[PDB]
């Protein structure tokens, strides 16, 4: 049983989402001024804008409890991996705070950490415009692990056994479980060495 | 630059996010076009079958090569960069996003279930460039979320699409100067911009050591 709340200034972007419920909240609901302003220029200089702590604080005050796991996507986060997804799969309540612009004032996470568990994480080594796509990835990876819901995968094949003059590897038609398991292990080894040598403790290309 | 992206998926509704996030100015200027295609348009049968049992046995289903082959035959040309998300892919990184941002035509083939029969990519690779990539070390249900990430990372690097007409980033702060007992680091308000840059560099150094020692 899991509840997921996502907070964002682009609730429309979260559209791609019994044991689990997902709710999406417009951060601007917690603004007061007429312009509904969520950002301001950075202290210390630099390009762009920073999301104000005040609006975030009010939103999280309402949505979070001390049991909440607050997830904050950021390119400067700890890596979000399958291990993380397993860890989070047994949580009762995830709140995902999606930033935009240059990000969220650091005091939002620091304040939250005084009363709940906070996790700043990155889904990969590339740059996005905001946390929303990361939220979608995290939700998908976690929800498929919720109770009641090493080597790279090798290639898969289905019918027909010959297509455009390309044959399904004959071993896969042999019915020999041991030979098939061995061939699959070898394809996975080839793939992992070639594409992800770091997974086997080798230098990255 | 002008980029066309075609996405093929059995869940086209999953991609409408991307089409919405695109600035009208970039579309009107013909800088970008994203089109999403339902794979079932290319099925052969009244049951609109896209999957079948795996040769060699095992769990799950495999997407059919004949359906995918027809879809890609129609959509791709010799100039296409065919992107195939897969957890067994080469890592998709910012370097990748930069490389792909100058392409004229990306086609993203989104799999589901166990993935796509390998002959689809292998056949495509004999007449176009094919890239099997993964967006990270976690398992998804299919390629659609990966497509969203790749599209966003690539398009924001295409001149015009964003507009205006190594180390980890450190913390950022804005008003108010004090909030819930927490003060913005005073150095940031000091007007000593050389010292501010050094402070930021050290914050970045510390964060990289703590969160991403692999980058060092
Ligand atoms: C661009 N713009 C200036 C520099 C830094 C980032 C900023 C955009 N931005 C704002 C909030 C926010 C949250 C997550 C991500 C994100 N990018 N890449 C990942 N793997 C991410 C995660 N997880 C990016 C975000
Ligand atoms: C689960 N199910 C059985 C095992 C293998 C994967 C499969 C699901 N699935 C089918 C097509 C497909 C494409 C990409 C991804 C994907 N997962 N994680 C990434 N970083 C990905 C990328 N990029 C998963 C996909």
């Amino acid at each position: 049983s899991m509840k997921i709340d996502v907070v964002t200034i682009f609730p429309e972007y979260l559209q791609p989402v019994g044991l689990v419920d997902v709710a999406v909240h417009d951060l601007r609901r917690w603004t007061h001024d007429v312009h509904k302003s969520v950002d301001d220029s950075p202290y210390g200089g630099g390009p762009g804008m920073v999301m104000k702590p005040t609006v975030w604080g009010d939103a999280l005050d309402e949505i979070c409890t001390s049991e909440t796991l607050l997830v904050v996507p950021t390119p400067a986060g700890y890596p979000f991996t399958q291990e993380t997804a397993w860890q989070w799969s047994t949580e009762d309540h995830l709140v995902i705070a999606c930033g935009r612009y240059e990000g969220i004032d650091q005091r939002v996470a620091d304040d939250a950490a005084t009363r709940m568990r906070v996790r700043e994480v990155s889904i990969g080594d590339y740059v996005l415009n905001g946390g929303e796509a990361a939220a979608l990835v995290i939700i998908e990876a976690v929800l498929r692990l919720v109770p009641g819901v090493s080597l790279l995968e090798g290639p898969s094949y289905t019918r027909p056994p010959s297509w455009r003059g390309m044959d399904v590897p004959p071993v896969l038609l042999s019915g020999d479980h041991a030979k098939i398991a061995a061939w699959r292990a070898e394809q996975s080894r080839q793939r992992t060495i070639e594409r992800r040598p770091d997974l086997l403790g080798f230098d990255s290309p």
